[PDB]
């Protein structure tokens, strides 16, 4: 034989291992509208519906938002919009309720409940009226059918929903 | 009631949804020590014996070094060093060889064989030796009884290893 | 060279592959205690107190009941109990309610919003007041620092109750 | 008010949460069919070609089986066989071979190694010749884009081969 000493600048003691790592996937939409109805004496909602368009998902990466409008997430061709349709407001005390209403996702339908927080009434500077709001709730990808063919495992069956409103008066 | 339109520019019609991600942990180590007896005339190891400093370890991320010497993986001050021992070197021919040798990973040993692959012998410009080579194969935590708290599905129970070896003639 | 053919009965072309499945965890518990003061006039509870012992876990299957109660899950020689206090019920119609409590798992206490669904009211045929009822939540493992050693991958952060229950007036 | 006492024999203290458990599929093939060549005075393979039928996949699970066939995975319709072709076989000792070889599943190819260990060469008591071996070695699903719908997180990318063969002279 004959003897080496390593060349420590041009070795490597190397290892690869493969972990997994849980993380959120948070997202908006940039374009939506909706109806609110809302009685300040008796702070409940009246009406609230919802309209969103898919197209508009910001989950704050493009390639992703791309891909969630495809045939194994939304169908944004097919249904290009989402929508939500109150059908009840029980309410709490004035600053919390529970809005029961139907979504809609990809022509799949369920009633849903969200937790209204009411974030305060006002009367804004310029005379007209102001609230804020948030509604919150998780719902059952399972439950919409959606995105059937990805795993419960890979991505969570449970998406949480926090919708958080700023609104003024009519006309 | 009353009507109100939305201000979209405090609105988030927002969502979370949790997902799961693999990825490779890449690591290597900043200090170790090597005795290497290999014979260019027959491209056979004679003699590989390797010692790692477990405090030297690098996967690019301090807060997870400092983490990977407690009790829950390595021990760096029960077990400070893991070592590698060759037992045999079977040649398949002047660039292939299988590699038989002892690890022993936080004071547990076992015989593993590693895929030698000669990178390139020569007689360096200087008149004195030089060979490239490198070793792989993959380990199995579990054999070593590594990390046992962390699960094989958080963390993979295989383990990758290359180690790529520059190295010069001795004296 | 010779030609050999195989012995199809002795011969295995055989594979195996490492996939994951999800699956939920279902226990009950054998052995708890209650005060419940609940007025049928109004449909409103009045005192809810739940102390369960951890020692009587029924995950239906005993090695893992066992397990329950070591240090990195329940530590029920340390903390033999886990309590839930009412300190709100918040109505919503006669069916239904919003139950705020404090529930205290191995020492570590979280107020919590329960969903209160009456089953029935009744005056049992004997003349003596029943109520069936239930209560439903999800709660964070991550909220009551609760088997902090396992990760959020392996095991929900979520955990879910459904309390059911039937219960008869006093004296 | 009014107090009410459970009635322990219709109430439950009731828990569910979900957790992932890894583990291995098995499977074997019930129809395949081998060219084998093998020299006993060297114990060196000459020829080793297997086709096998992927409509004969067993993995213990018919429900499994049939979908195996499906797009998703194998395409067991447009694709009905895989096969391995042997194209190299490197001696390391009468016992022990590095097999090198062309994998095809699904219609896509690729070299692979696998470690043949001889069993056993013997002259069976009829006075004709017969040979025990296995051949082992893992491939990367991800190597024949294969089930690549499928993330590898829910299935490994790593699959595991391990063919047992007692096989006996020709004529
Ligand atoms: O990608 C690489 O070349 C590699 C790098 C390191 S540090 C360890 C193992 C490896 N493997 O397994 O190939
Ligand atoms: O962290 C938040 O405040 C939150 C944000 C968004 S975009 C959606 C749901 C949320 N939830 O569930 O709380
Ligand atoms: O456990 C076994 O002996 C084994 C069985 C089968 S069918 C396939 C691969 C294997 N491996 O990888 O060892
Ligand atoms: O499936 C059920 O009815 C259920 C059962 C138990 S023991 C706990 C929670 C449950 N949830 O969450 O519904």
């Amino acid at each position: 034989m004959k003897e080496y000493t390593l060349d420590k600048a041009h070795t490597d003691v190397c290892f690869k291992i493969k972990h997994l790592q849980i993380s959120n996937v948070k997202g908006n939409f940039k374009d939506y509208s909706a109806v609110i109805d809302f009685d300040p004496a008796s702070a409940e909602f009246k009406k609230l519906d919802v309209t969103i368009k898919i197209a508009s998902v910001n989950t704050e990466n493009q390639t992703r938002d791309n891909h969630l409008q495809q045939d194994d997430f939304f169908k944004a061709k097919k249904y290009p919009d989402m929508t939500f349709t109150m059908k009840k407001y029980e309410k709490i005390d004035n600053e919390k309720g529970k809005m029961t209403g139907t979504l809609t996702i990809a022509g799949v339908s369920k009633d849903i409940v969200l937790d209204a927080e009411i974030g305060g009434v006002a009367k804004g500077k310029d005379g007209k009226e102001k609230i804020g709001f948030s509604l919150n709730g998780k719902i059952k990808r399972s439950d919409f059918k959606f995105a059937t063919s990805t795993s419960t495992i890979t991505l969570s069956d449970d998406i949480n929903l926090n919708i958080e409103v700023e609104a003024n008066e009519k006309e």
